[PDB]
């Protein structure tokens, strides 16, 4: 999410 992948999140 944030249109990104990282911090264990999409
Ligand atoms: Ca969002």
């Amino acid at each position: 999410x944030x249109a990104s992948l990282x911090x264990a999140s999409l």
